[PDB]
């Protein structure tokens, strides 16, 4: 109703988060362990193409997990609801198996869940054919706007993944993938995918695309149809937030997704697509400028999901 | 926007789910075990008060496990939901364990968090004047409709309630109630709101004042605080229909709660409240007709909290 | 083949566990919380009623658990190996649940298995004469020496044991025992059996009768059958010390059962019968001195299941 | 004391077992499915050096999961206890995880610990070498009979042994090998471990040894120290028969080893060492025929190990 009122809201909230010194930004690869701890930015984009930026939104980081729901929402787009849960499941799980009682991946926002949806996006072509394929369909999400990619992350993380290549070999133990899948391949695809970078402002055209049904704000074009992005929606309020989702669809009951380079993206449906980006993650993996900003924004504009 | 044939749609529903005929009325009790299988009901009160009633809405059953969000609204209404969660978790659980790691209940809809949550309402008085309260609470919620009482469910209950006796004793031996709490007498309070007695139309203004924010809508008077209602609702969400909890939230996306009896608490926030009722269900434990109709409903009128 | 020169060795053994001061006396009931940790005793009887004390071996101390062998011993003296484990399992669970997949307590050495069995034990009489029934069998396992009771011990269990009431309701739910139980009696049988004190002599008499195929060493009369005692020596090998049963299988490989008195029933098959006290018991709930005997007494005379 | 005798009982054990047709040949290799159900044989070496064998005891078949003990104890014999304990666990693990709480495999008779133990023996050479080395302990163990290899069991395993690469890469995420350690070259040695090849008559030699304090009856030679004997056989005791583990321990109460085979490696300490072999294998992945010897040679002869 007034967003010149609104963005002065979220500067306020941004220069209070900016004071939570507190995280450890993740060192596993170098290439996570060089990003700054005072790296602080978020991005808006309103479902009517409003923009506003605080901070550092322009530094280009990887999506690492915030790719999870992009890509399941492709998957879903292209193969309907019914054919890609055949594959993965819909519900989060407690608080380490790779596969649930039915041999699935608990769900799409899992590491063995999104390796999962990996496999079933744009089959039959060449790897370079698949990324070419979910590029051109994040590129419409971002309505244009910064989608790149880190080769050395790429390198780094497909080098010291062994966890993902024992979810690999589990999950074709398990015969969870597509007959005639090339499994070692599919790690390519899913390490390439955590890889691709964005800024806080690209990221939020794309979690604006979410907010606004499947059309991109900036644009207006149709990119995803309405089932992919309520699924999407459900899956993210849900699973979005590693072991903290429970906590935070009781607390904030906004659809979101982290990843460990720091970044959350944040739905608000109906209303606007956010990304907040700082490295230093709590114990959960969790930024924690991007929680305690989380946690502000829906006590401060009435933005939870049961909010009278 | 047209109630007239918004009840043309709630009865083609009905008849549609009246053909489903799967299930088992459970036979745990004599006082459940005699209920007609073909018993059904459909009501429905909006926020505005307008009200559509179909099949079998006049007869009296038990909330059962109905009783859980309403008894947690009471809590936090009076009490906030810092002490409440003191006592309670805020999530589900997966597909057993009566506590957490933090030896706290899962959350206020699986039996352990309700027997805790019953210890927090109007502590100090007898169990008399705990029931009496929580009667008046129940009145002011359903507009001063149909609220009894079945004295052989709660004596059959407790006779046999093993279960329930055995999670008092474990919940005894790790802390969980405030100090000073007469177990036994919990467990007693707990049987007997559990034993409370609607009807489908009184229930659905329970439901109705829930998706009101608080407010009867066929009386305006305030009966809980927001935050009870928001807190409620998202538990309702996530945890209120049993081991189905996050297929219902996937694929219907609104607040419910489900009973023994084959009730089915359902909020459309915003919009209306109802009870479903037919005492078949399926392993689950959720009412077969009530289930069908749900998913009926958020397919035709687009009532899922993801819907563009 | 050298007695005098083997309590050489036994002394030699308690004067070194003398100075592991480390561990805590149990203090959840006053009557366990009394007891000096400075308290240590070893006694030993041979196969051919040859005795041994060493330290604080006439202070009367509850068996506490150190009687669930025993009474397990009795039962399938009585009833035969089937019909017992029809009730309870036979083997050890991992490091909390009160049932195993088939409804059974996991063995007879864990709470649960030991409530289970003593509703096996004289059935259809009433607690006085079952527990006389059971205090006549000690005593003969003990060849008449001491075996009291400690009322103060038995009062404070009942008082306080909210656990073993939630496990005997949990039983109860799951038809656990056998049809006609009065569960609350059995939980005051089981709390008795805890409840009967013995000294280091008068137990080391009752190991040595498990040690000597079942008969009693000092009086030479059969007091359980060889069935009774094969299965009580294989379980208490695998399930009788706590959480470390493992650890001690492997490097003491003899059949012993701890207490939460500080008592260690130990069985050297063939040779003889130990019991070692001190109240202090480690993090596993095993008396520190008696554990650190253990190894030694292993380590020194090659007593071990699999030495050559 | 009277071989001539007990050759009698052997037979008439051999000839009862014979009529046990039960079971399914393990088939998720070719090398494996193509065994005929009706192979049976039963050697027998006792500790003095006497043979006796019955039926099937020349057609040789791979030792699978019964080489788990063997390397073990050369693991023990070169590196001690402690050195092997600070790799792998001592204990049996209920009825699926990789890893225990310690972020080591319970114990060397599961996968992950035997992979864990193949990574142990002759480091720093190339897998030729470490090869030749099990194989020339392997050929003392069995005094020089019968050891051979299938090189088609090899390369099928590997082909199809994805669970295997599943944990081979969860081990190494979480550093659970000797640091500079190969992984995948680990996993070619373990599954040519599992691909060498006996008879009943040389694997019987081998049971001796085992038997006999690690001196090979038929040489006199010493092969294992007393300490790689005693920790194999108590780890057989209670790790060595899948889940059946813990029934096998209470019922039949010797050291036995498993495998998909059909093979049963038993030991009788100080008595002799035997080889079962019947391929068919029950729903735990132990053989019918062998499972069925067991428990009538215990029966029969009183060997059990808590037998007075
Ligand atoms: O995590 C600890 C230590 C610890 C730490 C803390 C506490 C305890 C223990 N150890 C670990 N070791 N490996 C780990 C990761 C891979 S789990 C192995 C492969 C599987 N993946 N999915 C599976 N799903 C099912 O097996 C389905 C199912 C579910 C339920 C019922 C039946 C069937 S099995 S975690
Ligand atoms: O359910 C089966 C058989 C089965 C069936 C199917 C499959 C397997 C087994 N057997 C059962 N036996 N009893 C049962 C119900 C009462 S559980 C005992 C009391 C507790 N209540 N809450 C607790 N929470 C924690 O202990 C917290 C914690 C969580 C995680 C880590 C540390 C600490 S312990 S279910």
């Amino acid at each position: 109703p007034d967003f010149m009122s609104f963005t002065s809201h979220i500067d306020e909230l941004y220069e209070s988060a900016k004071k939570q010194s507190g995280g450890k930004v993740a060192d596993y690869i170098p290439q996570l362990a060089k990003f700054s701890p005072d790296l602080w930015g978020v991005s808006v984009c309103t479902v009517d193409g409003q923009r506003h930026s605080t901070g550092d939104t322009k530094v280009p980081f990887c999506l690492q997990s915030c790719v999870k729901p992009l890509k399941y929402a492709i998957a879903v787009n292209d193969l309907g609801t019914e054919y890609v849960h055949r594959y993965v499941g819909k519900e989060p799980s407690g608080l380490k198996l790779f596969l649930n009682e039915d041999d699935k991946p608990h769900n799409p926002m899992v590491n063995a869940g999104a390796i999962v949806v990996t496999s079933l996006i744009k089959q039959g072509v060449n790897n370079a054919e698949k990324f070419d394929y979910v590029m051109q369909f994040l590129n419409k999400m971002a309505g244009n706007e910064y989608v790149g990619f880190s080769n050395a992350t790429f390198q780094s993380e497909r080098e010291s993944g062994d966890r993902n290549f024992a979810i690999g070999y589990y999950l074709k133990e398990k015969k969870c993938f597509p007959e005639g899948t090339d499994m070692v391949g599919i790690l390519d695809f899913y390490f390439q995918l955590c890889s691709i970078e964005v800024t806080c402002e690209s990221a939020s055209v794309m979690a604006a695309t979410l907010a606004n049904g499947g059309f991109c704000p900036i644009t207006g074009e149709r990119v995803l149809s309405p089932e992919a992005v309520r699924n999407t929606l459900s899956l993210m309020h849900s699973c979005g937030m590693y072991d903290f989702s429970g906590q935070f669809a009781f607390h904030v009951g906004l659809p979101a997704k982290s990843g460990v380079a720091g970044g959350i993206l944040l739905v608000v449906p109906n209303v606007m697509g956010m990304m907040c980006w700082s490295p230093p993650l709590d114990k959960m993996g969790n930024s924690v400028k991007g929680i305690h900003f989380c946690h502000d924004l829906v006590s401060l504009c009435n933005f939870h999901n049961y909010d009278n």
